[PDB]
RNA sequence: GGGCGUUAAGUUGCAGGGUAUAGACCCGAAACCCGGUGAUCUAGCCAUGGGCAGGUUGAAGGUUGGGUAACACUAACUGGAGGACCGAACCGACUAAUGUCGAAAAAUUAGCGGAUGACUUGUGGCUGGGGGUGAAAGGCCAAUCAAACCGGGAGAUAGCUGGUUCUCCCCGAAAGCUAUUUAGGUAGCGCCUCGUGAAUUCAUCUCCGGGGGUAGAGCACUGUUUCGGCAAGGGGGUCAUCCCGACUUACCAACCCGAUGCAAACUGCGAAUACCGGAGAAUGUUAUCACGGGAGACACACGGCGGGUGCUAACGUCCGUCGUGAAGAGGGAAACAACCCAGACCGCCAGCUAAGGUCCCAAAGUCAUGGUUAAGUGGGAAACGAUGUGGGAAGGCCCAGACAGCCAGGAUGUUGGCUUAGAAGCAGCCAUCAUUUAAAGAAAGCGUAAUAGCUCACUGGUCGAGUCGGCCUGCGCGGAAGA
RNA sequence: ACACAGGUGGUCAGGUAGAGAAUACCAAGGCGCUUGAGAGAACUCGGGUGAAGGAACUAGGCAAAAUGGUGCCGUAACUUC
RNA sequence: GUUUAUUAAAAACACAGCACUGUGCAAACACGAAAGUGGACGUAUACGGUGUGACGCCUGCCCGGUGCCGGGAGGUUAAU
RNA sequence: AAUUCCUUGUCGGGUAAGUUCCGACCUGCACGAAUGGCGUAAUGAUGGCCAGGCUGUCUCCACCCGAGACUCAGUGAAAUUGAACUCGCUGUGAAGAUGCAGUGUACCCGCGGCAAGACGGAAAGACCCCGUGAACCUUUACUAUAGCUUGACACUGAACA
RNA sequence: UCCUCCUAAAGAGUAACGGAGGAGCACGAAGGUUGGCUAAUCCUGGUCGGACAUCAGGAGGUUAGUGCAAUGGCAUAAGCCAGCUUGACUGCGAGCGUGACGGCGCGAGCAGGUGCGAAAGCAGGUCAUAGUGAUCCGGUGGUUCUGAAUGGAAGGGCCAUCGCUCAACGGAUAAAAGGUACUCCGGGGAUAACAGGCUGAUACCGCCCAAGAGUUCAUAUCGACGGCGGUGUUUGGCACCUCGAUGUCGGCUCAUCACAUCCUGGGGCUGAAGUAGGUCCCAAGGGUAUGGCUGUUCGCCAUUUAAAGUGGUACGCGAGCUGGGUUUAGAACGUCGUGAGACAGUUCGGUCCCUAUCUGCCGUGGGCGCUGGAGAACUGAGGGGGGCUGCUCCUAGUACGAGAGGACCGGAGUGGACGCAUCACUGGUGUUCGGGUUGUCAUGCCAAUGGCACUGCCCGGUAGCUAAAUGCGGAAGAGAUAAG
RNA sequence: CGACGACGUUGAUAGGCCGGGUGUGUAAGCGCAGCGAUGCGUUGAGCUAACCGGUACUAAUGAACCGUGAGGCUUAACCU
RNA sequence: UGCCUGGCGGCCGUAGCGCGGUGGUCCCACCUGACCCCAUGCCGAACUCAGAAGUGAAACGCCGUAGCGCCGAUGGUAGUGUGGGGUCUCCCCAUGCGAGAGUAGGGAACUGCCAGGCAU
RNA sequence: GGCCGCAAGGUUAAAACUCAAAUGAAUUGACGGGGGCCCGCACAAGCGGUGGAGCAUGUGGUUUAAUUCGAUGCAACGCGA
RNA sequence: CUUACCACUUUGUGAUUCAUGACUGGGGUGAAGUCGUAACAAGGUAACCGUAGGGGAACCUGCGGUUGGAUCACCUCCU
RNA sequence: GCCCGGAUAGCUCAGUCGGUAGAGCAGGGGAUUGAAAAUCCCCGUGUCCUCGGUUCGAUUCCGAGUCCGGGCACCA
RNA sequence: AUGUUC
């Protein structure tokens, strides 16, 4: 329920109920809903703006268009497993939909570039200045 | 000196208890090993005969004619290969329904795959049990297969279930310790019973001799803890470079000092109760101890008290002590082993009581006296809330008039010089009755920026006689929603 | 185990239509499957039909429906021709 | 094509092809206490085992480990 | 992906809506080259997805034809079964009551039918644990052993260097 | 296995997968004896030398040390330092403590032989408790022992002593790993999975204090740090029932109950202008979606609805149905393992039985009763069924509002779903009516018919039954209340 | 299945019959045209199940059986 | 017989610190010297010996002094055996036992044998 | 895209898009870790030094209020001074 | 009234073409960047052509071919 | 929720058993070069993680915290 | 011997 040392998840907004499970297990898998149906609301929570336009936004499989972000943890057998495992799995996803890329600063050509293409230019006129037709005044 | 003996009479039957070896209380395995019967189903093979309606495609090749130096190549006709196609018999078993004490220990109905083959089938033969065979599933080997069937070892073994058969009488436990490839068995001991022997032996109570370190308490000690003083040393720098700063020595700050607490692994203190002795009375069917025969038992549960663990959860678990149930009926708690009373030898159409009860179901008080409760509280629940209602003690205000009503004044410097573009009697830190009378602020809730104003705090007038809160408290109410 | 919807090798194998030992109706031949008689309800079994819609049922078009023969025209990607 | 008769008919097994490798024929290997028989009245263009499973493109690095093959120098080593 | 947990990855397509499907991306938990890698026309009672057609599969079932079912006559079983004069509810209770407590209802008895209960019937639970139980199977578990293999001795001798 | 503290309830003992530590040794001096001595740590000065070296004095009090853990001790020291020495002896041992036993432990004194001391005296190991191993099988030395005819001897015995992380430490063998989903047998609810139960940590719901947010204002709404409950819906805990069987996810069909209400119905506050909301009381009468994906409860999505409620009922219901999943035996992929095999990791395939006796319930009768007998019609105790609601219009562009927008209240009409009834319509069916038609057999033959082929395949179709077809119902009203 | 409703010769209860309806859809035979298949006339005929209105033609027969004979006792309002 | 001192015991903080004072005929104490018995893990510091000059300074002993330490009642509280009760993770009633700390207060020790000196 | 190939590929054979060049021969030069001659304290042969220490001096740098400006490779760094 | 013809239209299956598509292979340009030096002299391993293999890339290596590659008697005679 | 190996100059690491600071890289300053490389010389780096117990001493020993990969968290 | 680049 924390991100960072400022964006705190409430946990007031952390909807989670008990399924039972998908796959082997005999009779205890049957009978023993364990898997932790996590869900979350993006719009009405409490967490910063920056977040929720954010996540909103992007587009990833947990988070539906409602804007909640729905977690099936059944990766491990009992409830507290499942409980911390689709924890960490909220955390680590709001953490990556809440990294923003660094903005790239686009260069400018180098100022020895700029002297060498001037030089060039420069030594192509200086070429082209003795080519060419010559002027007189005689006959 | 010490260990073992030294005093006692054994022995032979008979009956009985126990042990030991024999199957040894009975029934009950999975299996193991022998010796044999099985390939008339099935897997494979061998030999010898059978079966495959009908309809499709149409290869190689062959002929012919081109085309070639010759091939090559190509066209037509021909021919009929194929684990080829469609499809009946035949073989099989993919889907569904039915059937599931069926018609059938696996079929039937409708569909389905192969259907000239690595096919199918008839007759007969061969391969055999840790062996056969296997287009490999651990499949099949006579409805039986991760080692067939029959017989024998064999009554295997079974620390495991199940059962144990007539009657009466006396005593009557344990589910603990220790040890265990040991935990659900067993052995010794503790507990039970039957004998033998031995002492005031043992028990109860009283007095006396005792040692504890628990409850409690405490902080001399080990840790811990909050303050305040004491605080030098750490300390930022505004200590200025080698020397340092009366300021920072606000912060920290050991100890000390004074107090405040806390502890199972703390004790400068320390009970009750148990326990060990000594002595004594009374009582107790000698209940004590030693030896000998026979055991059972070593899965305990609850309740009270002291605790660990758990969450001061569990009808949880693990201990100590006691009791009960187990192995104890009866009365009571509606029913309810373990809670309360109480320990049933048999009979009685007798009586007194215990816990519990007395209006009716249902035996007994509509008992007596004095109170409380108004909620079915009694007859389920906490924090908290409330002019519910008894009781107490005390305080405040009161016939110099008390509290509440009542027409009603309560204010000019008080926009106060005042972030003053308002915080005006009532959004500013600051204060600022500071005159007037009995009273009245440089004032609370409102237009609150306030004038425009409201009430308001306070005094007076009537009314007149109780009133104000606060505490302890008893019984109550709300909080109080479930299939 | 039964007077059991099972299994059992070989021969003969007619007419009409059909390619035909499939199939449908028949001849020679054989049998009416060893309890019946009523009634005409649920419900089950085997079936027929269905408005409108058409997989919305569903695990899934299971099932059921549908197509279905001969002759002639045509017949794509792809290909090991 | 075959399979779990009697709940699995498949992606499983087989398969033609491919490779490794043993085998010189009294073959290897197997069933046999042995004789013998199969292999096979076969002879390396053949047999047995192993793995993959038509066809096309292919099949990369490691010999440290385990195994197999080769060596015999040395060491250790049995009966005697 | 028959391999992928995160996971329904992301993107595109398909659908109004697609955890499956198809095409890609690669961050391959944990593909990968004869224990084969990749692709592949044909084949497949093979697995996934889609569309056309078709229909009672379905909203939503309705009617009808037969065989049972039901009544009559004949023959006539079975599983099960302590006994039975065999109610509901709330509670108690070896902790999910026909039987106990309290209470309410219910004249005795059949026939058709449904199946919620009788922890219904069937199978001394195939799950789990225990047994100082068993079987098979694996292996660099232990102990052996068949077989393969070395050497000595024997059958096995001679001459020579 | 052993040692120490606590738990341990003031004799001993006393458990837990309770809380804390340690040992598997060391030392011929770290023992004995005689003698002697007394710290740690602060303060003050002193070459280096100081935070802390050895140096001197004061304070202190054992706060040091005890070879090693903890506890009990220790000043007469058991601590520290010196000289001599080996009593770290040999044979015994009154008594006693502790053990079920095996054993363990303390021991004054006696005999011998010693050390220390002047001597009394001390000394058979260390301040104590840890530092360990049963028997068997053997080894080596010694020996008044035995010695298979006798003498030897081998061997055996007694004494000394050696070899066992036999540490699973009372030690099953000198010698020991696994799979079984191919499983089998004996048992257990002594002991697990589901379900039920006890509890409620967890979960869900409510309440208390409430700083603060809310242009100001704690409460329109939310509520920080904290606190008190309730429910028995999740995950749990425990193992009470069931292991001589209680079938488990989901789906379908059938519901039933609670209210902690999703809509409808009635209210309060509102940061409620209106419509619309928010929140909080009352309220269970009725209603509460179809689809795509996945086996899915769950969820996302599309589209509706007035609403798409939350929960209990063996997370209802399989002697009602399915079997996709989970769970058999086949097979494969990834991974692990050398291998058998294994995987709450996938993937393809995979037998779901029962004739209802009782209770229950849906209907339906027989007997008898109710008092002479009989046929009728009823009263009505009591019980059951039903109770849902949208849109449009008028009220009215009215109230309100700046305008957009837009009422309450009250009427009307048409729908949705549900239920009852019926066949006049629309139809379906209608194998029992009529016709067409293929093949074939027969009626001698043409014609005409009949049989059989699913009713042969079809086209129609009467009555009846029916829904998709039509009509009708939800009331209005009254009474007594809920919140208010 | 019991049951419930109707009727049992003074009868429409069922069956049949007549008429009607409804449905199918122009029967067979005959005659004509056509070589024939076929078409046309009779001919909206024929058949018509449960429907409607009637009609004793058949069957619902006289009977027999069960149920009987003034209804308990005691108290109370009256003629007695 | 009384004072003082020495040695050895009783008891082991009422019995000890701290402050203040007193002793030197005797005893004790320091002290002289270390030549010798003897010792210094170096040193007559310690021991040891031979001595007595001086000293009561320390130390020791004696008398006041509570400043401290220490002892510490009566009551009450906690706790608890036993038997009941409850509003039962803790209390109450009856009865029995009765703390710890604190309070008033106490408290500047008492005592035995022998030896010596002093005074009787 | 076609035809061919088993395959690697071959063959037939474009366009979009950009650039004002891309090229061939030949001259002069520069360069070669090309050749051939020839030379200079270039190497070799030697002698003595610098880098090592201190100092003077000048720069680079850092600092300042400025540390004035200029050279900055041989050809600046006891340089203009 | 009907018979053949044929528009319009609806099927089904192709052909061609146009636009479009996740992702991808190359190309060109820009080029301020990174890693190398392959080429140009004997470019320091001569280069290049074909072909096959490999590598991060220029390219490297193998086989064959071309010169569009620079000196080419470095212990010698007398022949 | 732990547990296996772990916390070391500026960095990759070594490395012992109480009395360690060792290698390599890198970096700086030179040497060369026209200049950048590449090379050739010279130079020095930590107290072995915040710690908390021990010991006369902590990196070598036991425990909180960074958690490196992870390992397990399975059975009906 | 190999021994890059402005
Ligand atoms: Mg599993
Ligand atoms: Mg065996
Ligand atoms: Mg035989
Ligand atoms: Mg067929
Ligand atoms: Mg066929
Ligand atoms: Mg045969
Ligand atoms: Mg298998
Ligand atoms: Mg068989
Ligand atoms: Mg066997
Ligand atoms: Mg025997
Ligand atoms: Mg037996
Ligand atoms: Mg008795
Ligand atoms: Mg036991
Ligand atoms: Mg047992
Ligand atoms: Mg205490
Ligand atoms: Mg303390
Ligand atoms: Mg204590
Ligand atoms: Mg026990
Ligand atoms: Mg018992
Ligand atoms: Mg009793
Ligand atoms: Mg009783
Ligand atoms: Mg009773
Ligand atoms: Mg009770
Ligand atoms: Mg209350
Ligand atoms: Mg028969
Ligand atoms: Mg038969
Ligand atoms: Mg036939
Ligand atoms: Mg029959
Ligand atoms: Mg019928
Ligand atoms: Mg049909
Ligand atoms: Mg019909
Ligand atoms: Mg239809
Ligand atoms: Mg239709
Ligand atoms: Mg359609
Ligand atoms: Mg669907
Ligand atoms: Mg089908
Ligand atoms: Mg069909
Ligand atoms: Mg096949
Ligand atoms: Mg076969
Ligand atoms: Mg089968
Ligand atoms: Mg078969
Ligand atoms: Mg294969
Ligand atoms: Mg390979
Ligand atoms: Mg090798
Ligand atoms: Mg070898
Ligand atoms: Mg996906
Ligand atoms: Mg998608
Ligand atoms: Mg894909
Ligand atoms: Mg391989
Ligand atoms: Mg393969
Ligand atoms: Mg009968
Ligand atoms: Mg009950
Ligand atoms: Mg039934
Ligand atoms: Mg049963
Ligand atoms: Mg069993
Ligand atoms: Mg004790
Ligand atoms: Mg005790
Ligand atoms: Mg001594
Ligand atoms: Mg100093
Ligand atoms: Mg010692
Ligand atoms: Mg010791
Ligand atoms: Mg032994
Ligand atoms: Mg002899
Ligand atoms: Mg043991
Ligand atoms: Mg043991
Ligand atoms: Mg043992
Ligand atoms: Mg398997
Ligand atoms: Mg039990
Ligand atoms: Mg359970
Ligand atoms: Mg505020
Ligand atoms: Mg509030
Ligand atoms: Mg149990
Ligand atoms: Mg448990
Ligand atoms: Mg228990
Ligand atoms: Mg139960
Ligand atoms: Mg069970
Ligand atoms: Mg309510
Ligand atoms: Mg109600
Ligand atoms: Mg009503
Ligand atoms: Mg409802
Ligand atoms: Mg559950
Ligand atoms: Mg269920
Ligand atoms: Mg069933
Ligand atoms: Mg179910
Ligand atoms: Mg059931
Ligand atoms: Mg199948
Ligand atoms: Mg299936
Ligand atoms: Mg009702
Ligand atoms: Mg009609
Ligand atoms: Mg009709
Ligand atoms: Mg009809
Ligand atoms: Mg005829
Ligand atoms: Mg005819
Ligand atoms: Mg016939
Ligand atoms: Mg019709
Ligand atoms: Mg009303
Ligand atoms: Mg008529
Ligand atoms: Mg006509
Ligand atoms: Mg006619
Ligand atoms: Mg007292
Ligand atoms: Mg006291
Ligand atoms: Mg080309
Ligand atoms: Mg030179
Ligand atoms: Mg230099
Ligand atoms: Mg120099
Ligand atoms: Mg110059
Ligand atoms: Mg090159
Ligand atoms: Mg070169
Ligand atoms: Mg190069
Ligand atoms: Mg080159
Ligand atoms: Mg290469
Ligand atoms: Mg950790
Ligand atoms: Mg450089
Ligand atoms: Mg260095
Ligand atoms: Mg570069
Ligand atoms: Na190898």
């Amino acid at each position: 329920i924390v991100i960072s040392r400022h964006v705190a998840i409430p946990d007031g907004e952390l909807e989670i109920t008990a399924i039972r499970a998908q796959g082997a297990g005999g009779q205890h898998v049957n009978k023993t809903s364990t898997a932790i149906h996590l869900r979350f609301d993006i719009r009405a929570s409490s967490l910063p703006e920056y977040y929720k336009e954010r996540l909103l936004a992007a587009s990833h499989h947990l988070i539906s268009s409602d804007g909640v972000i729905v977690i099936k943890a059944q990766e491990y057998r009992s409830q507290e497993l499942n409980r911390e495992a689709a924890l960490a799995r909220l955390v680590a996803m709001i953490k990556e939909l809440t990294t923003e890329k660094k903005a790239r600063r686009p260069t400018r050509p180098t100022r020895a570039s700029k002297e060498r293409r001037l030089a060039s230019k420069a030594q192509k006129s200086s070429v082209k200045a003795m080519r060419g037709k010559v002027r007189s005044g005689r006959e």
